[PDB]
């Protein structure tokens, strides 16, 4: 198991523009296109992202390309985040994957807000951190996914994904 496989599981793969759990225009493997209610705005964003006139449909390779780019950006944004970096550095390899997933789904700013859970993570207070993470909108909105990530983060193993 690794980050790519982990997110491929949580995000799925879709070759056609679709709406995510929050109603936004997405495509590929969890690639947000826009928050605007406009399909056309979405189509515009897609062609610009791909570099061609897509007509709302992309190939697997294309999806996978956005995916690489997106994981890369998540890692890099963690590493440059003054609140995130220190947490990341303190974690083992599995737990780091979990921090990446959360950043991928909710953005750097979003995660940086989980101040209290971040302090716990850094203190290696596993069970308390998990409890706290669960008291969130993120958990109430996407509980199964959230559950998988929290377990990962709590335990440092891939059990929730096997
Ligand atoms: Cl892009
Ligand atoms: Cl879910």
């Amino acid at each position: 198991m690794n980050i790519f496989e982990m997110l491929r599981i949580d995000e799925g793969l879709r070759l056609k523009i679709y709406k995510d759990t929050e109603g936004y225009y997405t495509i590929g493997i969890g690639h947000l296109l826009t928050k605007s209610p406009s399909l056309n705005a979405a189509k515009s964003e897609l062609d610009k992202a791909i570099g061609r006139n897509t007509n709302g449909v992309i190939t697997k390779d294309e999806a996978e390309k956005l995916f690489n780019q997106d994981v890369d950006a998540a890692v890099r944004g963690i590493l440059r985040n003054a609140k995130l970096k220190p947490v990341y550095d303190s974690l083992d390899a599995v737990r780091r994957a979990a921090l990446i997933n959360m950043v991928f789904q909710m953005g750097e700013t979003g995660v940086a807000g989980f101040t209290n859970s971040l302090r716990m993570a850094q203190q290696k207070r596993w069970d308390e951190m998990a409890v706290n993470l669960a008291k969130s909108r993120w958990y109430n909105q996407t509980p199964n996914r959230a559950k998988r990530v929290i377990t990962t983060l709590r335990t440092g193993t891939w059990d929730a994904y096997k």
